[PDB]
C-alpha cells in the first residue's frame, strides 16, 4: 500500500476557556489552579514559565480522548504507523503522544517535531513566533519525541507572517522530504499538525495546483478536531490520490447550555 | 451538613447523530453497525428489538466520559456518596454506572431505578411512554442497578403527557420519599436524572416553583453531567444551595 496520514490537533484549551485562559488557571504566584474538568490535572514547566502557554496553549482532557482514540482505532483496524512526524505546536505534540498511548506504540515509535508541519505564520499574534518546548524538553515531560530527528525546515528558517504562497511551498516541500526518507524505513506515515496541514501538505501531492487562500481557508475550517484524511501513493508514479481512511470519523456536541 | 446531589445525564446518541440515528449504525437485519468513534463499540440487546431505542436512546461514548470524570472528581474530592438514584432512562442509567466507574464503586453501590425521577412527559412523542429496560434486564447487562429497590412511583402509575404542576409535585413528592428513607442509612445521596430534574427536585425543597415559561428557560441552560448541591440546614427540614463538591465540566464540539 504505502500511505500517508494528516490529522489535525486535539481540542484547545484557549479555544474552550477563551483568549483569556490563563487568568481562569493561573493566579497571582503563578500556581496552576484548574477551574473545570476539561482542564488536565497538571500542566508541564516551560523554560520561560507559564506566560509561554499564551501563543502555544496544551489541548484538554477531552482533546487526549479524542486523540486517545483515534489511536485506538488504528490499532483495532491493524493500522500500522511506521513514522509520526508533527508540529512544533504544544498541542500538536501532546495530539501525537496521546495517540500513540491509544496505539500502545509510547515505548517503540519516537515523534518527529517538524517546525516545517507548522501552520500559516500569518495565524501567529504580533511581530514573534511561539516559544515552542524544543525537543529535548518534551522528552524530559515524558511525551515520546525524537531528540535525534534533524528538522527540514527549523525554527530559525520560518518566516513571521509569511505569505499564502510561501506556506503552501513549504508545507509541500516538507511533505516530500518527509516522503523521501521514510521510503527505505517503513509504509505508513503519520503526520499530526493543523487544520491547515491536511490540505497544505496533500494537495500539491497528487500533481494537482493549490486552491487560491480564500478557498483554501473556507477548506481549512471545516476540518474538526483530530480531523484524519488519507494518502496512497499510486504505484511508483510518484503521484499520491486521497483514499477512504482506514478508521471511522469521530463526531462530538458540545457540553451544552 | 448531609447533602443531595442532582446532575443532568451525559450526551444522548439522539443529539449528535439526529432524529434518523436509527437509519445510521442498524441495517436491514437489525445488526448494529456503527459510522463513527462516538457510538459505542455494542449496544445492548432490547427486549423489544431495536426500534425500542427509538424513544429511549443511550448516551455516546463521550457521554460515558463525561459521567467517569464527574465520578473521578467525587473520589479526589473525598465526597463518599451512600445511596444513588437514578430515571429509568438508558442515558440515565449509562451515567449513573459510568459515574459509579468513576467513583471506583461499581461492585459496592446498587442504582435504585425511579420511574418519578423521569423528565416531564409533555417532552415524550406520539401516545405512549418510553419501553425502559427493567432493573433485572439492566442488572443483567452488568449495569450495577439495585433489583430489590421498591419504586416511590412506578410507571403504571405515570400520566402521558401530564401536566407541568403534576411534574413539579411527582419530583417534590419523591425527593422527600428519597430522602426519608436514606436519613440513617448514610449523609450524601446522589439523584442522576434529567436538565429538569435539577430544578424540579431543589426548588421547593428550599421556594415557589417558577412559571412553565420561566423553567423550560432555565432547563434549556444545563449541560451535559451539569451539577448543583443541596445541604439540610440542620435538621429543620429547609435545604439550600451550595457551591458543588466538585468543579464544573465545558468541553466545545467536534467542529466543522
Ligand atoms: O481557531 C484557531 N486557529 C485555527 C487556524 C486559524 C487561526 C487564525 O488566526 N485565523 C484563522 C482564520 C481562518 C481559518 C483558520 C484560522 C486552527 O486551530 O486550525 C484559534 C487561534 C487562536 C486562538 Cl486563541 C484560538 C483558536
Amino acid at each position: 500500500k504505502r500511505c500517508l496520514f494528516v490529522c489535525r490537533h486535539g481540542e484547545r484549551m484557549d479555544v474552550v476557556f477563551g483568549k483569556y485562559w490563563l487568568s481562569q488557571c493561573f493566579d497571582a504566584k503563578g500556581r496552576y489552579i484548574r477551574t473545570n474538568l476539561n482542564m488536565p490535572h497538571s500542566l508541564p514547566q516551560r523554560s520561560g514559565g507559564f506566560r509561554d502557554y499564551e501563543k502555544d496553549a496544551p489541548i484538554t482532557v477531552f482533546g487526549c480522548m479524542q486523540a486517545r482514540l483515534v489511536g485506538e482505532a488504528l490499532l483495532e483496524s491493524n493500522t500500522i504507523i511506521d513514522h509520526v512526524y508533527c508540529s512544533p505546536s504544544l498541542r500538536c505534540v501532546q495530539t501525537a503522544h496521546n495517540i500513540l498511548k491509544g496505539l500502545q506504540q509510547e515505548n517503540h515509535l519516537k515523534i518527529r517535531v517538524e517546525p516545517g508541519l507548522f501552520e500559516w505564520t500569518k495565524w501567529v499574534a504580533g511581530s514573534t513566533l511561539p516559544a515552542w518546548i524544543p525537543p529535548s524538553e518534551l522528552a524530559a515531560a515524558n511525551l515520546s519525541v525524537d531528540t535525534t530527528y534533524r528538522p527540514h525546515i527549523p525554527i530559525s528558517k520560518l518566516v513571521v507572517s509569511e505569505s499564502y504562497d510561501t506556506y503552501i511551498s513549504r508545507s509541500f516541500q516538507v511533505t516530500k522530504e518527509i516522503i523521501s526518507e521514510c521510503k527505505s524505513k517503513g509504509n505508513n506515515i503519520l503526520i499530526v499538525a493543523h487544520a491547515s496541514s491536511l490540505e497544505a501538505c496533500t494537495c500539491q501531492l497528487q500533481g494537482l495546483s493549490p486552491q487560491n487562500s480564500k478557498d483554501f481557508v473556507q477548506m481549512v475550517r471545516k476540518i474538526p478536531y483530530l480531523g484524519f484524511c488519507s494518502c496512497e501513493e499510486l504505484g511508483e508514479t510518484g503521484i499520491w490520490q486521497l483514499t477512504d481512511p482506514p478508521i471511522l470519523p469521530l463526531t462530538h456536541g458540545p457540553t451544552g447550555g
